[PDB]
């Protein structure tokens, strides 16, 4: 929790509300290249982290680090264009105050991507990786954005994460996938967060094909995290950018500067699928 109080999220949040006439249900957070499903709002409501009260800046994005709110295919939501990471500097409770914000807003569901190297040989790079589990490495070891006094307000003090990757909304988008009839079929597999900004080197790569990942990243677990403690549905998927070299020849590179995956039509297409999953997204009055 540290850091920010109670009342830091509350402040935010109000003052979020009160400017924009916008109630999101629910948070997009969008990983690196698929940055353009904001393009996709309607009556878009644009704000800088920095205008926002407790927000963290951006530590290079003054491009574009930016919150914005709007509909979606039916869906009042607010996205993060451009997340906050670990390797930056930020302090776990740092990199998830967007979703504590997210929740005193009124969200009840939070998508969240991200660009993933891949490990299952499966994979193909393009390839758009269903999030079923994850596998928190920073966490095991501390790097928790749980860490410190816990807020009941806010939930538990042991939150279970044996279930953060709602079941429902993976089969929503199994067959969602299925519904556009897209060719290749739309992955599912253990996301590993890893911090520190280098890449992995292939014996890294190799302890974690054991450790069961099918994809590696650098976020998405804080968020997830935190968005289960305030009780959120979560769901997201990955964006197989490029293949880890398990082996110790392949040359074929794993790469962000060759992040043209994410800059790809690859991109693109996650950026619809996001938005038809828009209509599968439970509306807060259940219905009938
Ligand atoms: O092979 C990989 N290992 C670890 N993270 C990766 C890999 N490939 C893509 N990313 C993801 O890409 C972003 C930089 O473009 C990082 O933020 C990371 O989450």
């Amino acid at each position: 929790e540290n850091g920010y109080t109670y009342e830091d999220y509350k402040n935010t949040a109000e003052w979020l509300l009160s400017h924009t006439k916008h109630r999101p249900q629910v948070a997009i957070i969008c990983g690196s290249g698929l940055g353009g499903l904001t393009d996709k709002l309607t009556q878009a409501q644009i704000f800088d982290y920095s205008e926002i009260p407790n927000f963290p800046r951006s530590t290079v994005p003054g491009h574009a680090g930016r919150l914005v709110f709007g509909f979606l295919n039916g869906r009042a939501c607010v996205m993060m264009q451009g997340r906050f990471h670990m390797y930056e500097g930020y302090p776990l409770w740092k990199v998830t105050f967007p979703v504590r914000v997210f929740h005193l807003l009124g969200v009840d569901t939070l998508v969240v991507t991200n660009a993933a190297g891949g490990l299952n040989p499966k994979f193909e790079v393009g390839d758009i990786m269903l999030i079923r589990d994850h596998i928190n490495l920073p966490g095991f070891s501390g790097q928790n954005p749980l860490r410190g006094p816990n807020d009941e307000r806010f939930g538990d003090r042991f939150p279970a994460m044996s279930d953060a990757y709602d079941r429902t909304m993976r089969q929503r988008a199994l067959s969602t996938w299925k519904q556009m009839g897209e060719q290749r079929e739309l992955q599912e597999g253990t996301y590993v967060m890893v911090a520190g900004p280098s890449f992995e080197t292939v014996a890294e790569c190799r302890v974690l094909q054991k450790l069961g990942a099918d994809a590696v990243g650098m976020s998405t677990v804080p968020e997830v995290i935190v968005a289960r403690h305030c009780g959120l549905r979560v769901f997201g998927f990955s964006l197989i950018t490029n293949k880890v070299i398990m082996d110790y020849e392949s040359l074929e590179k794993a790469n962000h500067e060759e992040v043209l995956a994410a800059g790809k039509q690859a991109a693109q297409k996650l950026e619809q699928f996001v938005s038809i999953l828009m209509a599968s997204i439970p509306l807060p009055d259940k219905a009938s």
